[PDB]
C-alpha cells in the first residue's frame, strides 16, 4: 500500500504530501487552493475531498470558467443528466467528471480546446430559455412536451410523468416532476387525466 512518489498534478517528484485515503500526492503549490504548508493531523486528498454526483451524466454540453476557491480558475461543465430531460441540465466540477466519467471527460477532452471556453450555439420567456439552456447548445424542441406518455408515484407520492420530447427520440424519454412550469405543462396533464 505505497504512494505515489511523485505530484499527480505536475508529474514531479520532491516534497510530497500523500493523502491518508489513497494513495495520491501532491505539490503544495500545485493544489487548488495552494496549501500554506503540512497541515496538522489527517488530510484527504482533492479527489478524496471530492463529492460525488446527483446522478449518472448522459452528454457534456458547455464548459465554462470560474472564480478560484478561497485559501488557479477552476472548471464547470454543462451536463445532460441520464434519464432527466433537459430542464435539469446543471454544473459540474471538472474533477468530479474526471473522477465519475473519465473516459467520457477525456472523450471530450481529446476533441476540443481547454483553455477558451467554446463559443455559445446561436444557430415570451426565451431571452431567459435561451441564457440558461438555448445557448449551450439545446434545441429549443427538446424543453417542449411532445405527449405524456405515463405517470407513476414514488415513495413519497409525488406523481411523476414520462415525458416524449419533441425532436428526440422514444429512447429518451424523461420522468419528469410534478412541480416543473413547463410551457403549457399542466395543460397536457389535464389531457392525460381527463
Ligand atoms: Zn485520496
Ligand atoms: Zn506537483
Amino acid at each position: 500500500d505505497d504512494h505515489m512518489e511523485f505530484c499527480r498534478v505536475c508529474k514531479d517528484g520532491g516534497e510530497l504530501l500523500c493523502c491518508d485515503a489513497c494513495p495520491s500526492s501532491y505539490h503544495l503549490h500545485c493544489l487548488n487552493p495552494p496549501l500554506p504548508e503540512i497541515p496538522n493531523g489527517e488530510w484527504l486528498c482533492p479527489r478524496c475531498t471530492c463529492p460525488p454526483l446527483k446522478g449518472k451524466v448522459q452528454r457534456i454540453l458547455h464548459w465554462r470558467w470560474t472564480e478560484p476557491p478561497a485559501p488557479i480558475p477552476e472548471r464547470e461543465f454543462f451536463v445532460k443528466w441520464a434519464g432527466l430531460s433537459y430542464w435539469h441540465c446543471s454544473w459540474v466540477k471538472e474533477l468530479q467528471l474526471e473522477l465519475y466519467h473519465t473516459v467520457m471527460y477525456r472523450n471530450y477532452q481529446r476533441k476540443n480546446d481547454m483553455d477558451e471556453p467554446p463559443p455559445f450555439d446561436y444557430g415570451p420567456l426565451y431571452a431567459k430559455m435561451e441564457e440558461r439552456f438555448y445557448r449551450y447548445g439545446i434545441k429549443p424542441e427538446w424543453m417542449m412536451i411532445h405527449r405524456i406518455l405515463n405517470h407513476s408515484f414514488d415513495k413519497k407520492g409525488d406523481v411523476h410523468y414520462l415525458i416524449k420530447w419533441k425532436d428526440l427520440p422514444y429512447d429518451q424519454c424523461t420522468w419528469e416532476i410534478d412541480d416543473i412550469d413547463i410551457p403549457y405543462y399542466d395543460n397536457l396533464k389535464q389531457a392525460y387525466w381527463g
